[PDB]
């Protein structure tokens, strides 16, 4: 032979954070980061994968590393040209594990086409090398949502979207090194796709016509710092017919379906969320129910 045993780690991506309890890497993260730190989390490397092995559920990333204990950290969909996210460096500042920062790019707040965020994943790891590589799971979450709110008549007479401008205003386009989000100043979001829907029809053969916008943000967070807010404008008036704190009505459909779950694990494991709100022939809002994820909901 020429030289001594390989020595590194070998490691798995996962994506099981969801509600199905799941993994789904495979068929979700399309680009990985993967940042090599060492056990004083100072910089030591950069991996970066593009390539169709991401959807082989039998991929490993296998790396050499000299004897030690490293911490790993993992970003999906910063990488390939599709990113809606940059990575942050504080010049002047270290490369160090805890000098990251992650920002969403501000052209995706407005330019229709870039609205609809791409998927941004993170997950970290503590592992140490081994001979013949150590094995190691990064166990990764989402941080981007889809919000899909719904105008709909109670008595079933159509809702023109053309009439609203729906906004979520919140504080989370920039996060620190370990996921969690620094305040930053507000951002308005807007929707990347609106329009009309149907509903079915009425036992008079009429068809049910609701409104829709679908509006793409970043992380959803229970902190003391920062309340979410939905709005609903009717454009004629300016009048705001729905503004809602917009993480405490998700988090009645957890007190209903998963009281035992942690809300802010609910906020990271649900991406796909849907509200419905029901109207009045005045086209204000009925604040007695709504619909969330097709689950009926009593408000007060
Ligand atoms: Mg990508
Ligand atoms: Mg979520």
């Amino acid at each position: 032979d020429l030289a001594p045993c390989p020595h590194g780690v070998s490691l798995r991506f996962i994506y099981d954070y969801n509600m199905e309890y799941a993994n789904a890497f495979a068929k979700k993260v399309d680009c990985l980061t993967l940042l090599v730190y060492d056990e004083n989390g100072n910089y030591v490397d950069t991996r970066i994968v593009t390539g169709t092995e991401l959807q082989d559920e039998n991929y490993r990333m296998k790396l050499d590393l000299k004897q030690g204990n490293y911490h790993f950290v993992a970003y999906g969909g910063l990488a390939c040209n599709k990113s809606s996210f940059l990575m942050k460096y504080t010049p002047g500042e270290g490369t160090g594990y805890t000098d990251l920062q992650v920002e969403l790019d501000s052209e995706c707040l407005t330019n229709p086409r870039r609205k609809n965020l791409h998927g941004l994943y993170w997950g970290e790891l503590t592992l140490a090398t081994a001979d013949l590589y150590s094995e190691g799971t990064v166990e990764m979450m989402k941080n981007t949502n889809n919000i899909r709110v719904v105008l709909q008549q109670m008595n079933g007479e159509p809702v023109d979207d053309k009439k609203f401008e729906f906004e979520i205003t919140d504080d989370n386009i920039l996060f620190s090194y370990d996921n969690n989000l620094l305040e930053n100043g507000m951002v308005t979001y807007t929707p990347w796709a609106q329009g009309q829907a149907s509903a079915g029809f009425t036992d008079e053969g009429r068809e049910v016509v609701v409104a829709y916008a679908e509006l793409s943000t970043s992380r959803l967070m229970v902190r003391d710092w920062y309340s979410p807010k939905l709005t609903v404008r009717r454009k004629a008036d300016g009048v705001e017919i729905i503004n809602i704190p917009l993480i405490n009505y998700l988090l009645m459909l957890k007190s209903d379906l998963y009281a035992s779950m942690d809300s802010q694990e609910f906020l990271d494991r649900e991406s796909e969320w849907s509200m419905i709100f029901f109207l009045s022939p005045n086209l204000e809002w009925i604040k007695t129910y709504i619909k969330i994820n097709d689950w009926t909901v009593r408000i007060n």
